[PDB]
């Protein structure tokens, strides 16, 4: 522990938007008990996996990350204190708004902010989408999220060697292409995992407006996906990328710009990782084919 | 009686422009002993599965419909005469030149012309696709054509009642589309079985220039499929639709114009059929998702 991601809050200028867009688009379900004009999306059991909270920018709060218990939370104590890295626990408040038993909040050095709990409350009435579609979650957990990062050396440290993640994969950036000059060094973009999930996590060194560059949802099938292509183009959702494969994590996918203004993939068939056999390595193209990302 | 399709051959006016795209997009191997300037694709063990021969024009010659064995062969000879319909033997030149046993020439009403034989040579050093896929033949055979029909009735009643196909699935169409009364009878699209895969073979009541309005072929793998769109989008190869999902035979796939100036289907995850449990029914979609052939 850390097990999986749990969820995702965000805020955003366009609650309207949203709404219809995880319904109709995304065919999540939504959830009872928000705020206050707050919005909760449910793919599974949790009670929330991405909540949007109204307000004045369109940009990621906290990603909340789930361990398997009160001793897998600890442990996740005593590694940020042996780094010196500041945390808080909960108030009661947000120990009732998120429904779990205990979590603790802090920043990576980037300064985006980390929710780590465990004994979140479940809902158990079926949760169906009007598309048929299943998401896959499980011991996967809500899908996986990729942020930027000020600093991808000092990204891998805090993640890996402090946290405890996984290097899954690595793919290096030309140096025009993070603002440095011709002649210097190759910058990272380093993969994350924590679960059988190729990665639930990666930091890419390019700044976005909303600190998020896609977020990956993943459903069953692949008709589930070319299903919500078709939903999304009915509606004039402006495309990020075509259906493709991608190289590492072998999921088959379409990307496409949200109301707050970053990707969500939308994915299938996600490669499953044994951490006693995966070898980390350099990945050298983003797809095997398809997700032309020139569509936009 | 009639097993699966065996091949097609085609007239072309430029021989060039089918080469290439034989080899660099569909990837398929150029086959030996083909006459003057005469060009054989082949997909496996067979010594050619596309024929394409120098011409005038853009058009289907003949397809070749193989049979089990010379007593299934003459089940077709028995009923053609019990029909009344002409057909003639093949000559020596004919059956060395097609490399089979036996084979009848006849056409059906509309004039299309069909080659039934038995007793065909293969070719057994491994065919290998540069590009990595197999393509799926075996007992489905080499793929489905769908070709144009002067009557839907007529048609229905050689391939089924005579030839013996099986009635597989059936589409309508407004009486205007074949250009009717609007408040006259509905045209028919017919969809005919002779094995597992779904259809062999289908009749659009619509004019074609080439008589062919599409050629599928089938491949393993959903990224044989991807891998294939990227090449031909690669050589600005023109798109008829969309990748997507049919209703009919489920098959995953794309369509895209070759230089006959009809669409090939390069596709996955055909349906297997069971006579014995198949209900023949009118299906009232071309697609559970994608298929937008309105980018053609
Ligand atoms: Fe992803
Ligand atoms: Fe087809």
């Amino acid at each position: 522990s850390i097990r999986s991601l749990g969820y995702l809050r965000i805020e955003a200028t366009d609650m309207a938007a949203w709404r219809e867009y995880g319904l109709k688009v995304l065919g999540m379900v939504e959830g009872k008990g928000a705020p206050e004009g707050a919005l909760y999306l449910r793919m599974d059991d949790f009670p929330a996996r991405l909540v949007v909270v109204p307000g004045e920018h369109d940009r990621l709060l906290e990603a909340g990350w789930e361990c398997a218990n009160a001793e897998g939370l600890q442990e996740i104590r005593n590694r940020l204190d042996l780094e010196g890295t500041p945390y808080k626990e909960a108030t009661a408040a947000e120990l009732a708004d998120r429904r779990v038993d205990e979590m603790i909040r802090f920043a990576d050095p980037s300064g985006n902010c980390l929710e780590v709990f465990h004994g979140t409350a479940l809902e158990h009435r079926r949760v169906v989408s009007p598309y048929g579609h299943r998401f896959v979650t499980g011991e996967q957990g809500m899908g996986h999220v990729v942020l930027s990062t000020r600093d991808d050396a000092e990204a891998l440290h805090f993640y890996r060697d402090v946290l405890g993640f996984r290097l899954r994969d690595s793919m290096r950036l030309p140096p025009q292409m993070v603002g440095r000059p011709a002649d210097g060094p190759p910058a990272w973009l380093r993969f994350f995992g924590c679960n059988p999930r190729h990665h639930s996590l990666a930091f890419l060194p390019m700044p976005t407006s909303s600190g998020i560059v896609h977020l990956m949802v993943e459903v069953e099938q692949a008709d589930d996906v070319g299903l919500c292509l078709d939903r999304a183009l009915r509606r004039k959702v402006p495309m990020s990328a075509t259906l493709g494969r991608h190289v590492n994590d072998l999921m088959l996918s379409f990307y496409m710009k949200t109301p707050g203004g970053f990707d969500i993939e939308f994915g299938c068939e996600g490669r499953q990782v044994d951490d006693r056999d995966w070898i980390a390595r350099e990945s050298t193209a983003v797809s095997l084919w398809g997700h032309d990302f020139t569509v936009g």
